[PDB]
């Protein structure tokens, strides 16, 4: 029940990635780690809170789609240890290396994916920013679902441009996160994978994307899916999308969906 | 707090039956092991081996350990983890004949020595290392467990203080020198030895030790060394995991 990790036994090596809160760098713990730790040693009360909230859902999750919490540190930076991960998200794969999956190796990452969020909701635990950038692809084959971002968090006094194409009508309009703005983040990840394609690819900017979604004047072309989609993921795709939250699926029914659609092949 | 509800767990294809327990294939967000009692009415001895058995698995988050996933005390004392796919090193050593490259060789003992050392540094001796509880899932990663059920077998890996009736983090070492030998030879220690009787009792009096001029040409010196190292004969002869990792992980850098 003590993940703590005592000073001085991780190797901090090569740095990865870094915004503001906290820095990410690969590490040497019983093998390799990924490290984040906060940039600084006296952190802000909003700071150690924003600690402690991910420490406590990432010791609530046991899942081999689920990227695998191994322990924190609290000196002399507030760190948080994980496993280290081979390869890149599936944005990257899917957009900027323009790699090319067969269509079971897409409906099988899908699969993992609603593996992984079915888990998330039965634990109570909503991941508030699933995109593919966000599930990792462990060796280009297992799924690793995370939050990868070193995101700014909240202040005292804050009321996102890299998640709105997978934020829900509702969570744009903020008037926000649940199981059902979970689902549809899923079904624009479904969306990518059944069309290559990032959704409102034939719009210039973003602002028009927040206004126009957030109004219902706006939905992904479901058209440009490819032509070897299976019939059934055309519709629970559409499913995950309907612009009312009580009307899209829970992940079990999407989980037991896809897994019937994988064993047709 | 890792307890499953009854009735969330889809029991499917059985895997393995023993004594006391069975284990089978189930369903329970994605695919999952689950090991069973075959009563219903647990006694002290096995509602408390439950606990011990649950105590340690809850303590392990490492990428070469048993993903223990949770427990279920209702109807059956069960224990839930995730699934593999493959087999065993032992089954892809001894009976698969299995061809590994020298790289991948030393990456299984990498591995191995990264799910040991972790074992150790949380306290916890492990006491039936063999290479039937290491499962390589996808033919790639290491998963170290307790594999075994049983059923009213691990001579091999026995130091001559555990033969001779003992258990510590030397003699979990020591079973890893002959999973080091299992790697470096593709076989078994005692190989002219025609019944167990004899290993029984000639290793635990000293005057038998595995062959060690069985290894492959292309072995790494390091490799003999360390080897040696794990199955000396006294105790406290033998070296740590901490320093057994960095030794093959050196060694692997350096290809
Ligand atoms: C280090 C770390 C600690 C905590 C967390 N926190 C979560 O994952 C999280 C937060 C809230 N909720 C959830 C939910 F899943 F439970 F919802 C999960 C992430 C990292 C981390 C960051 C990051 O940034 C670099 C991106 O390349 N890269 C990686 N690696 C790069 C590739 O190889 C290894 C992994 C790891
Ligand atoms: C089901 C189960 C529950 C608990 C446990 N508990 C430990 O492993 C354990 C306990 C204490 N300490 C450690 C330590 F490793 F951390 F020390 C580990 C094991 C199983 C289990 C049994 C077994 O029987 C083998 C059937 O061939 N096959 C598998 N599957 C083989 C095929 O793919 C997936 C895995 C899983």
């Amino acid at each position: 029940d003590d993940w703590e990790i005592p000073d001085g036994q991780i190797t901090v090596g090569q740095r990865i990635g870094s915004g503001s809160f906290g820095t990410v760098y690969k590490g040497k713990w019983h093998g390799d780690v990924a490290v984040k730790m906060l940039n600084v040693t006296a952190p802000t009360p909003q700071q150690l809170q924003a600690f402690k909230n991910e420490v406590g859902v990432l010791r609530k999750t046991r899942h081999v789609n689920i990227l695998l919490f191994m322990g924190y540190s609290t000196k002399p930076q507030l760190a948080i240890v994980t496993q280290w991960c081979e390869g890149s998200s599936l944005y990257h794969h899917l957009h900027a290396s323009e790699t090319k999956f067969e269509m079971k190796k897409l409906i099988d990452i899908a699969r993992q994916t609603a593996r992984g969020m079915d888990y998330l909701h039965a634990k109570s635990i909503i991941h508030r920013d699933l995109k593919s950038n966000n599930i990792f692809l462990h060796e280009d084959n297992t799924v690793k679902i995370g939050d990868f971002g070193l995101a700014t968090v909240k202040s005292r006094w804050s009321g996102l441009s890299g998640s709105i194409l997978w934020m829900a009508p509702e969570v744009i309009r903020m008037q926000p996160y649940s199981f059902q703005s979970d689902v549809y983040a899923f079904g624009i990840v479904l969306y990518e994978l059944m069309t290559g394609q990032l959704p409102y690819s034939n719009i210039n900017n973003r602002d028009q994307i927040i206004e126009m979604v957030g109004r219902g004047s706006l939905s992904p072309d479901l058209s440009k899916v490819r032509s070897n989609c299976p019939k059934r993921m055309k519709r629970l795709m559409a499913e995950c999308l309907k612009k009312k939250r009580d009307e899209r699926p829970s992940f079990p029914r999407i989980l037991a969906e896809i897994e019937e659609l994988a064993r047709e092949l």
